[PDB]
C-alpha cells in the first residue's frame, strides 16, 4: 500500500490522476492533493517573492512550504521535488519508489522553490529533486502526473526499444502485416522482432547501445 | 496561431490543461486545444479500439481501422502528427521550439502495447509524423506525455505566456530555520554574483547530470 500527497497552488490540475484512477478505486493506493495556499496567513495568500541576487521572475517562499511539509511529511516520507535541475527520473527510479509507503510531491511554479525548503526537509527525511526530461514545463504538476503514473503501475498488486506491433486485418490500405508474424513460427518471430528493435534503437536511441548522439 | 487536436480514449485527462489556457490568447485566436474521444471512430456497438497482437505476446494493439478513420478526419497535409511512444525519438526543448511554430499539431495517444504501425506508416505518406518519447520510463498510455508536450510547446508560442543546470534560488526571509541566504547574493557585487551562480551551476551539473558535460 502507498500514500501519495501532492502539494500545489493548482490542485485542479491534478484531477487527471483520477484517470491510477482504477488503482485508487481498488484502494491499493491513496492519492491526496493539497492547495499550498492553505498554509498561508496573510489575506493576500502570497507564496512567492523576488529572488535574492537578482534575475527574472519569482521564487516560492520557504515559509509557506515549510509549514505545509511540516504537517504532511514524517521522517519516513520520500519527498519528491520535480525540477529541470534535478537528477533524472528513469524507470529505475520508478522501480525504486514503487515500494515506498509515502511519497510527497512538491510542485513548484514561478522560477522554482527556495533551496532551503529541500535543505531543511533533508534534515528530517529523504529528499529527491528530479527531472522527468530535458524540456521546460510551466510547473511541477505535469511532472507529478508523469511520476505518479510511472510509479503506480509498478506497485505490488497493480535496454532496447520495442519494435512495431500489428493487429487485424492482415492487409489494410494495401499495407500487409509482415508475413513472419502470421507464420506461427515462434523462433522466426522472435528473431524478426529482435532485428526490428535493433534497427529502431540504433536509429532513434543510439545512446542506449553505447553510441554517440 | 496554433491548433492542437488530441485524440485519446481518456478525453477527461486533457480537460484541465484545456481550461488552463489564458482567455486572452484564446480570444486573440493565438491557440486552440481540442480533445477528441477515439471511440467516436469505432465501428461496432462494443466500441472496440484494441485487438490481439499478430505474432503473439502480451497486451493488446490499437486497431488501425479506427485510428485510420480518426486521423483521416482530423489531419490535413499541413498537420504535424505527434505519436507519443516509449520507442520514440527523444522529445527535448529543441523539439518544443521546432514545433512551436507549427499551425496544426495532432497528438495521437496510444494505450495497451501501442498503435498498429501501419497507422503511422500510412500517415507518413501524406503528412509529417513524429514518434517521440518524453523520457526513459514507462507510462500506461500517451495522455501524460501529451500533457507534457502541450505544456512545453505552448509556453514557447508567442503570446500564450503573456548546457548547464540552473543553481539554487533564494528569497525572503534572509534567515530561515537556521539557514542563511548566501551572503554573496546580498553583496551588490553583480559580477561576483554571476560568477558564484556559474560555479553553483557547474557543481550541480557535475553532481546531477554528468552526461551534459561530455
Ligand atoms: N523537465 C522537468 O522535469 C521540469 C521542468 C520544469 C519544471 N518547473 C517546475 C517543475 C519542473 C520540472
Ligand atoms: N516515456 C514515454 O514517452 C511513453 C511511455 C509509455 C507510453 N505509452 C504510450 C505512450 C507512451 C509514451
Amino acid at each position: 500500500s502507498m500514500k501519495i500527497d501532492v502539494v500545489t497552488i493548482f490542485p485542479e490540475y491534478l484531477q487527471p490522476v483520477r484517470q491510477p484512477g482504477k488503482a485508487i478505486d481498488a484502494g491499493l493506493v491513496d492519492v491526496a492533493v493539497h492547495d499550498l495556499r492553505r498554509w498561508t496567513h496573510d489575506v493576500h495568500k502570497s507564496v512567492d517573492d523576488s529572488p535574492y541576487g537578482g534575475g527574472p521572475g519569482m521564487v516560492m517562499k520557504p515559509t509557506v512550504w515549510g509549514d505545509a511539509l511540516d504537517e504532511i511529511c514524517t521522517s519516513e516520507t520520500l519527498l519528491v521535488v520535480p525540477t529541470p535541475a534535478g537528477y533524472p527520473f528513469t524507470q529505475e527510479t520508478a522501480w525504486q519508489w514503487s515500494t515506498e509507503d509515502h511519497l510527497v510531491i512538491a510542485c513548484g511554479r514561478y522560477e522554482g522553490i527556495d533551496q532551503r525548503v529541500a535543505d531543511d526537509a533533508a534534515t528530517r527525511m529523504r529528499v529527491r529533486e528530479v527531472s522527468i526530461g530535458d524540456y521546460v514545463l510551466n510547473g511541477g504538476e505535469a511532472a507529478a502526473l508523469v511520476i505518479i503514473e510511472a510509479v503506480l503501475r509498478l506497485v505490488p498488486g497493480v535496454s532496447l526499444l520495442e519494435g512495431p506491433s500489428y493487429t487485424r486485418p492482415p492487409s489494410w490500405r494495401g499495407m500487409d502485416v509482415p508475413p513472419v508474424l502470421l507464420s506461427g513460427d515462434h523462433a522466426k518471430i522472435a528473431a524478426w522482432r529482435a532485428e526490428q528493435s535493433r534497427q529502431r534503437t540504433i536509429e532513434r536511441r543510439p545512446d542506449l547501445l553505447g553510441f554517440d548522439s
